[PDB]
């Protein structure tokens, strides 16, 4: 792996859309988390090393 879903919520950039599902987020190669408010559910991953 070269990408990680460990992103600070205030740094998460929107990768999806209103009502995006994990499957639609996985199709785009992005990360999903709806347990944090005020941030996009589907966001881009962070680069490692």
């Amino acid at each position: 792996q070269t990408e990680t879903c460990t992103v600070a919520p205030r740094e998460r950039q929107n990768c999806g859309f209103p009502g995006v599902t994990p499957s639609q987020c996985a199709n785009k190669g992005c990360c999903f988390d709806d347990t944090v408010r005020g941030v996009p559910w589907c966001f881009y991953p962070n680069t490692i090393l």
